[PDB]
């Protein structure tokens, strides 16, 4: 099957974490791909399926300037949005919806018993729930339909360091998520107690994030983008949950070329695994300051110092996972996670080992 061009041009794309207006130059093609470049491309290569606007809907505003559309897309159990002569504005968001419309002309609410409110955001809630037929929990992610509109993949799905989708249902207005729910706490609070990791003891989470994140990678073909500490949970044994409790807006994680808005992929995947890396290992954040202007300063400009305790494998890893510039950061190149996967920091390893849960859980949760 081969794809052209519906529409394209330049447009003005809203910075994120710093909300100055960009210029980007857009291609949509009748794959699915919506894909913003840093300037007019040449040959116009498989893209991630982050930039499919398939189950999306747009919208027009004119805050904060009069010509502005908005597209709203469910990505698996997620709602992400991004804001972009009035003329235009009626015929991009013509396209967008033709293709996304195109691209999809191919439980109830209570078995479960609420136990108590897990967080909340600008597009739903997430909850705890008992299932009433099993007693084993679950986390409920509640998100309002009318954001948005205004099939069992979830078994294909399954790796043994991401939380699980078990059921998906919908009801009067909610969007529902049944997601499995990992006992041992997450290890935020665990380095809390402990300070700082061995070097051991961070191969062994690293490992399983690693193993997670080449999943999303080679089979969903999917980058996550919000690797963070507090986004690791232990299962009732020891081993990685990677959580997916997105509700809007989840900084010290994000890769430069994300705070910028540049063009990103697989790559702001292994900058956070540095980060959350970098911060077992250490004890602290590689950049952090409680200025915002100088957080970003610090990620995109800033060199990173080692302690003088780091042996030279464990920062041979976090130097290239730490790379500004993310084709020459380890992990960016065409084998992705094999790379990593590979570096000395991880030698004797043998990964599907890692994906059978052979490796031993440095902590064991008290449940
Ligand atoms: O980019 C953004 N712009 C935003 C703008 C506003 C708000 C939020 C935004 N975001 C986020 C969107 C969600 N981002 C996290 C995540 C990534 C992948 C899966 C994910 N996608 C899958 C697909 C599949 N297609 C077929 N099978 C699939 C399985 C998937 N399994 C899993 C997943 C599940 C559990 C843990 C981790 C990943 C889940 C969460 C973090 C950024």
């Amino acid at each position: 099957s081969d794809v052209a061009i519906v529409k394209e041009g330049w447009l003005h794309k809203r910075g994120e974490y710093i909300k100055t207006w960009r210029p980007r130059y857009f291609l949509l093609k009748n794959d699915g791909t919506f894909i913003g470049y840093k300037e007019r491309p040449q040959d116009v290569e498989a893209p991630l399926n982050n930039f499919s606007v398939a189950q999306c809907q747009l919208m027009k505003t004119e805050r904060p300037r009069p010509n502005t559309f908005i597209i709203r897309c469910l990505q698996w159990t997620t709602v992400i949005e991004r804001t972009f002569t009035p003329e235009e504005r009626e015929e991009w968001t013509t396209a967008i919806q033709t293709v996304a419309d195109g691209l999809k002309k191919q439980v109830t609410m209570n078995e479960f018993e609420y136990l108590k409110l897990l967080g909340k955001g600008t597009f739903g809630k997430v909850i705890l729930v008992k299932e009433k037929a099993t007693g084993r929990y679950y986390a409920m992610k509640i998100l309002k339909k009318e954001v948005i509109v205004a099939n069992r993949v979830l078994q294909n799905s399954r790796h043994p360091f991401l939380t699980a989708l078990k059921y998906s249902f919908q009801t009067h207005d909610r969007l529902c998520f049944v997601m499995e729910y990992a006992n041992g706490g997450e290890l935020f609070f665990h380095l809390s107690r402990e300070r700082v990791f061995s070097e051991d003891r961070a191969r062994f989470y690293g490992a399983e994030i690693v193993s997670a994140l080449d999943y999303l990678h080679s089979e969903k073909n999917v980058v996550y983008r919000d690797l963070k500490l507090e986004n690791l949970m232990l299962d009732k044994d020891g081993h990685i949950k990677i959580t997916d409790f997105g509700l809007c807006k989840e900084p010290e994680y994000l890769a430069p070329e994300v705070l910028e808005d540049n063009d990103y992929g697989r790559a702001v995947d292994w900058w956070g695994l540095g980060v959350v890396m970098y911060e077992m290992m250490c004890g602290r954040l590689p950049f952090y300051n409680q200025d915002h202007e100088k957080l970003f300063e610090l990620i995109l400009m800033e060199e990173i110092r080692f302690p003088r305790t780091l042996g030279p494998e464990a920062k041979s890893l976090l130097s290239g996972l730490l790379k500004k510039d993310p084709k020459q950061r380890l992990g960016g190149g065409s084998e992705d996670a094999k790379e990593i996967m590979q570096h000395r920091f991880f030698a004797g390893i043998v990964w599907q080992h890692v994906y059978e849960k052979k490796l031993s859980p440095p902590f064991k949760p008290q449940v």
